């Protein structure tokens, strides 16, 4: 089998990206955001706390007829960003971009925090990192792409996500026309629950390549670019009047600044992430201060190649035995 699913940026500046989900039967569509960098499938839902809910869909298990409640089942997550939720469990029916699994562990919201509860436009996340880090007790469920894997016509998903535009999830095959040149396939590390791999090196507009090696995470949850303070200070150097604010929370350039563009290596190929895709636009309504799309992860403890650098590439997350990344151009 395979899945095909288009993904929409939620706002002008590709914040985050929503992909349309059917769960129970008859279907209820949930607009997800889909997150390499965690493990759980949670949901608003008809158990949300009222006050928590504005706006969202909420997925209502007593209108699916094949929802089960998981019993004795909780679940409770963290964020990197400091947002948080928490709830219930059921097993029920979970369809995307025509690929559906059975049984799937849906995790139902019971409270969520006040970051979710303010972005009407995400219904909730659908986790596709390695499912040893699903929170579920006091049995850890599978993720969607972990329950799915056997059936597909080879174990892989792919991410290809637009610049202020739309993009794809596709889940089983890897569409051969969808990117330039070659794939650049790259050993992934699972100690640590994520599609985690080193990164050769890289570029500051015409600059020269640097080789160091970058551990990072490859983060469809994560909108921005975090990298070593060193690299990080190395790209900023090149903006005119850019300087990292401790009061906005990183760095800032002038709006009115062309950006250089970014070069990461992945083995002996480089992907470019063009200057206009590192501009997060004006810190507030009207400021002339913009906000930079490429931060230091000093305070994260991790390298992530969120959404940034991703969308500059059409990326493979090969889930064979030995999981692989890979990464070509488009």
């Amino acid at each position: 089998s395979t899945g095909s699913a288009t993904t929409t940026p939620i706002d002008s500046l590709d914040d985050a990206y929503i992909t349309p989900v059917q769960i129970g039967t008859p279907a209820q569509t949930l607009n997800l955001d889909f997150d390499t960098g965690s493990s759980d499938l949670w949901v608003f839902s008809s158990e949300t706390t009222a006050s928590e809910v504005d706006g969202q869909t909420i997925y209502t298990p007593s209108k699916s007829t094949t929802a089960k409640l998981l019993s004795g089942a909780t679940w409770s997550i963290s964020y990197g960003d400091g947002s948080s939720s928490s709830g219930d469990v059921y097993t029920d029916t979970v369809s995307v971009g025509g690929l559906t699994v059975t049984g799937q562990a849906v995790e139902s919201a019971k409270k969520v925090s006040s970051s979710f509860t303010e972005d009407s436009t995400i219904d909730g996340l659908l986790g596709l990192a390695f499912s040893t880090l699903n929170t579920v007790s006091p049995t850890q469920q599978k993720t969607f792409f972990d329950n799915a894997k056997a059936s597909l016509d080879s174990p892989v998903f792919t991410a290809d996500l637009g610049y202020h535009a739309p993009g794809t999830y596709n889940f089983g095959f890897i569409d051969t026309t969808a990117y330039t040149g070659s794939i650049t396939y790259t050993a992934v590390s699972t100690k640590q629950g994520f599609w985690e791999w080193t990164s050769t090196g890289y570029a500051v507009g015409s600059g020269t390549f640097k080789s160091t090696s970058i551990d990072g995470i490859a983060d469809t949850g994560t909108t921005l670019l975090y990298l070593p303070a060193t690299v990080v200070s190395a790209y900023w150097a090149q903006v005119s009047g850019a300087k990292s604010s401790s009061s906005v929370g990183g760095y800032v350039f002038p709006c009115s600044a062309t950006l250089p563009s970014f070069t990461f290596g992945v083995g002996s190929a480089r992907i470019v992430i063009p200057g206009d895709y590192i501009d997060f636009g004006p810190i507030s309504t009207g400021s002339s201060s913009c906000f930079g799309g490429i931060q230091s992860s000093a305070g994260i403890g991790i390298n992530i190649f969120g959404d940034v650098a991703l969308k500059a590439a059409f990326v493979v997350f090969n889930g064979a035995t030995t999981p692989t990344l890979g990464f070509a151009s488009k």
